[PDB]
């Protein structure tokens, strides 16, 4: 099964400058959580944004271009990016922007931060449509002192 984890903040805004904004440490622990032993699929914008592997999760990075780092796995398509993770339960695009339109068409559900925070940025995520998903999870939590917005993870699955 194919899942998109993403932070939308106001306007479905997700970075700026290649970072979060916000600051939300309620939601990574949150990623943490949900990505922790899975593959995860990136674009090499969002790798050179991270710079190191992300822990007990297989990496796959999406580069038309060769591989420069071999802590990782480089793949040149959607196609190839799917079948580097073999056959397991569920793999998690932790994408970038436009690693999620091209995933969210294959998509059987997808892990969303809603942040109440309303900062400008670059990237967006896809315009999906509500109509075609089931909300499946959903808590919301009012902003504390670790976190100063408040937020709300959701889970939908594909209808
Ligand atoms: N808030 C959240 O949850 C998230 C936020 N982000 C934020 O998003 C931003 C980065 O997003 P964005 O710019 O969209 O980038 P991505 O990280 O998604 O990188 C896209 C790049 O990977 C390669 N690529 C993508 N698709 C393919 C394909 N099908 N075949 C071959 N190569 C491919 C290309 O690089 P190349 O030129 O080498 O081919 C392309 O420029 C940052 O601001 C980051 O902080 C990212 C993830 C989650
Ligand atoms: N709930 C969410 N934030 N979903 C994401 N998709 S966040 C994706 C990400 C981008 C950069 C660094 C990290 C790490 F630092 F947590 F690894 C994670
Ligand atoms: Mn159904």
């Amino acid at each position: 099964m194919i899942s998109l984890i993403a932070a939308l903040a106001v306007d479905r805004v997700i970075g700026m400058e290649n970072a979060m904004p916000w600051n939300l440490p309620a939601d990574l622990a949150w990623f943490k959580r949900n990505t922790l032993d899975k593959p995860v699929i990136m674009g090499r914008h969002t790798w050179e944004s991270i710079g190191r592997p992300l822990p007990g999760r297989k990496n796959i990075i999406l580069s038309s271009q060769p591989g420069t780092d071999d802590r990782v796995t480089w793949v040149k398509s959607v196609d190839e990016a799917i079948a580097a993770c073999g056959d397991v339960p569920e793999i998690m695009v932790i994408g970038g922007g436009r690693v999620y339109e091209q995933f969210l068409p294959k998509a059987q559900k997808l892990y969303l931060t809603h942040i109440d925070a309303e900062v400008e940025g670059d990237t967006h995520f896809p315009d999906y449509e509500p109509d075609d998903w089931e909300s499946v999870f959903s808590e919301f939590h009012d902003a504390d002192a670790q976190n100063s917005h408040s937020y709300c993870f959701e889970i939908l699955e594909r209808r």
